[PDB]
């Protein structure tokens, strides 16, 4: 009866009451692309192509979680911090007594099906918590909270505390910008996704540049996430959501997204996009997961992987989805050290670069290079390492 469709759109040209004329419903008008998401009957998605300036119709496509329930099973097995073998793994505990994420002016967005915001190995590292479920953006506790575990799970590979309790992450200083845009059941439409996107630049003011200066990600004066990390891909690939990826890529923001659980030849998406860096899963034998989808950039941690989850409890999941996080978390802190040293956040690499003068190139220099020498189908350029990568960055 109704479709939810995300028309590209000359903004000086395109009125919303001609939609809302043929019996439609605006969903959300992008701040920083020239887009709107819009329900229209079936009928009238022939007209809605030649209103003025709608230039192009999309349809609304469906991501999916990437971490599953792993095969070992369990839980926190004692009354103190337990850290998990990734942390471990990609070489981040070493690093904290230099920065454990706690630099102010840096925050990471994880989208995903949620927080469980006031879990007490998670709550001190919560900054903002957003859910964009159906084009709405809710900043209510109960919209934004974890209805599935998973985004808990991916939260706390980051950014769980360095404490008493339960598990730690990879940078358990760094604050959390939690972005819900999938439901319960760990789906989620592409049009929630790229409004979440927006959500992670513009942060908590609605304001993606407040002060004026082109300065987006590593400006103390703006509220936007340095780093987006998207434990979640579909096989679709719509230029909507390709141009909010390239706004958050020109913010200098860092985007980093789960290869996928297929055994596919190469990456879902987002992982799949140049800008994006796409992470493939390794177990606790440094052997790639044989689900992790081939061709990522760099792999971590990703089976077995013990976690926040809800409510308050911590579980073991296994996917890209786990793998991802520390991808992430590692960025935190190669950001987080770089401004505390220089004034200033790197910028983004790109997938080629080897050099020491981007967060990429970087990562996959400092990445410890298993199987076929130099990057290969599995490893992409290998498992990627914390206190190399640190050591680097200011060195
Ligand atoms: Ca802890
Ligand atoms: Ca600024
Ligand atoms: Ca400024
Ligand atoms: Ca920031
Ligand atoms: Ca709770
Ligand atoms: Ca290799």
């Amino acid at each position: 009866n109704t479709i939810r469709v995300i028309v590209s759109v000359d903004k000086a040209k395109f009125n919303p009451h001609e939609v809302l004329g043929i019996g439609g419903h605006i969903v959300y008008q992008f701040k920083l692309i020239p887009a709107v998401v819009v329900d229209v009957p079936a009928n009238a998605v022939g007209k809605l192509k030649k209103m003025p300036g709608v230039e192009k119709v999309e349809f609304d496509h469906q991501a999916v979680l990437l971490g599953k329930p792993s095969w070992l099973g369990g839980g926190s097995t004692q009354p103190a911090q337990t850290i998990p073998w990734g942390i471990e793994r990609v070489k981040a505990p070493s690093v904290w007594s230099i920065t454990d994420g706690s630099v102010s002016v840096i925050q990471v967005a994880v989208l995903d099906t949620g927080v469980d915001y006031d879990h007490p190995d998670l709550a001190a590292n919560i900054a903002w918590c957003v859910s964009t479920l159906r084009g709405k953006v809710s900043t209510k506790l109960r919209d934004c909270a974890d209805q599935n575990g998973h985004g808990t799970h991916v939260i706390g590979t980051i950014a769980a505390l360095n404490n008493d309790i339960g598990v730690v992450g990879v940078a358990p200083g760094v604050q959390i910008y939690s972005v819900r845009v999938l439901d319960a059941r760990g789906s989620g439409s592409y049009s929630d996704i790229a409004i979440g996107i927006e959500q992670a630049i513009l942060g908590p003011d609605g304001v993606a540049d407040k002060d004026g200066d082109g300065i987006i990600a590593g400006d103390p004066d703006d509220a936007a996430a340095e780093v987006i990390s998207m434990s979640l891909g579909g096989p679709a690939d719509d230029s909507y959501l390709y141009d909010m990826i390239i706004q958050a890529y020109n913010a200098g923001i860092v985007i980093v997204a789960a290869s996928g659980n297929e055994g596919a030849p190469s990456p879902s998406y987002p992982a799949a996009y140049p800008e994006v860096i796409a992470v493939g899963a390794i177990d606790s034998n440094d052997n790639i997961a044989s689900f992790s989808n081939r061709q990522p950039e760099v792999s971590a941690p990703g089976v077995d992987i013990l976690s926040t989850y809800p409510d308050d409890s911590y579980e073991t999941l296994m996917g890209t989805a786990m793998a991802t996080p520390h991808v992430s978390g590692v960025v935190a802190l190669i950001q987080a050290a770089y401004y505390q040293k220089y004034g200033k956040i790197l910028p983004v690499g790109t997938f080629d670069d080897i050099s020491k003068n981007t967060v990429r190139g970087i990562l996959h220099i400092t990445a410890d290079d298993l199987g076929p020498t130099g990057w290969d189908a599995d490893y992409g350029y290998g498992v990627v390492r914390a206190a190399l990568a640190v050591q680097a960055a200011l060195g």
